[PDB]
């Protein structure tokens, strides 16, 4: 299944724009699992694309989102190629749940 420990290690690339305490280039990911996309993050300025996506960050949507952000939400301002290893994606999600 998804392993938080492996996920903490795979989260390295995400650190550049995300943290769990404050907004920076990217919004804070605190409590992002199961939350509505582009609506929280203490008032972070989300793109119109994400905010109007109407998506809910469940495991299914996060899986697609991390594999290829722009294909899931054309026009997002999250500039990241995506994680092509499904197991790695699951690990990252297990990690996010801990936050
Ligand atoms: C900077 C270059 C980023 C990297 C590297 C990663 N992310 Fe990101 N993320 C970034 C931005 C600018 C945004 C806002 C996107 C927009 O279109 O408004 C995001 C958004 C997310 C979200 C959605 C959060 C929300 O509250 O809906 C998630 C869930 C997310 N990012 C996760 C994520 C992870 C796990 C990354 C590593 C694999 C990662 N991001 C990389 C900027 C950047």
């Amino acid at each position: 299944e998804g392993d938080a420990a492996a996920g903490e290690k795979a989260f390295a690339p995400c650190k550049a724009c995300h943290n769990f305490e404050k907004n920076g280039v990217g919004p804070t990911l605190k409590g992002v699992v199961g939350a509505k996309a582009g609506e929280g993050a203490d008032g972070y300025a989300f793109s119109d694309a994400l905010k109007k996506s109407g998506l809910t960050w469940d495991q299914a949507d996060l899986k697609q989102w991390l594999a290829d952000p722009k294909k899931k939400v054309p026009g997002t301002k999250m500039v990241f190629p995506g994680i092509s290893d499904p197991k790695k994606v699951d690990d990252i999600i297990a990690y996010l749940k801990t936050k």
